[PDB]
């Protein structure tokens, strides 16, 4: 799908990712919470936590965030052969946790965002658009995994 130089992109950037996980993944979730405030409702374990330095500080928070960018990496470092890969969490969002493509949506945002921040000289336009390919794919397959499932997203 993505040219073998757009996914070297991708790869490069997650490198510098799996240098601090879990500082991403505060960072990419308080993102997501601060720009789309409803998709808080879906994390009913975070209600209580009301500030920026309140999730930067919760457990829970950094290792949701941890568990949800090992799998996203896991499945961009298959460079698009992610159908055994993307089946179960399709269903881990699909069933009791009902999660929209347009929320996945929000978090890419959030993902781009927070890239740039933290690695502007390791992912400037061409970087950024090979993210969103990327990201664009693996919205596109999960919605296809979800209606196979029941689930419209
Ligand atoms: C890059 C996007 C995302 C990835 C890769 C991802 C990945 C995952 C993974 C791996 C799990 C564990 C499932 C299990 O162990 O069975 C999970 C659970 C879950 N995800 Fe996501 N997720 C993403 C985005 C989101 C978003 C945007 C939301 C809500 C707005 C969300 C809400 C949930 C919920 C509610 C659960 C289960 C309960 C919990 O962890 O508190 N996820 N996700």
């Amino acid at each position: 799908v993505l040219s073998e130089g757009e996914w070297q992109l991708v790869l490069h950037v997650w490198a510098k990712v799996e240098a601090d996980v879990a500082g991403h993944g505060q960072d990419i979730l308080i993102r997501l919470f601060k720009s789309h405030p409803e998709t808080l409702e879906k994390f009913d374990r975070f209600k209580h936590l009301k500030t920026e330095a309140e999730m930067k500080a919760s457990e829970d928070l950094k290792k949701v965030g941890v568990t949800a960018l090992t799998a996203l990496g896991a499945i961009l470092k298959k460079k698009g052969h992610h159908e055994a890969e993307l089946k179960p969490l399709a269903q881990s969002h699909a069933t009791k946790h009902k999660i929209p493509i347009k929320y996945l949506e929000f978090i890419s945002e959030a993902i781009i965002h927070v890239l740039h921040s933290r690695h502007p000289g390791d992912f400037g336009a061409d970087a950024q658009g090979a993210m969103n390919k990327a990201l664009e794919l693996f919205r596109k397959d999960i919605a296809a995994k979800y209606k196979e499932l029941g689930y419209q997203g």
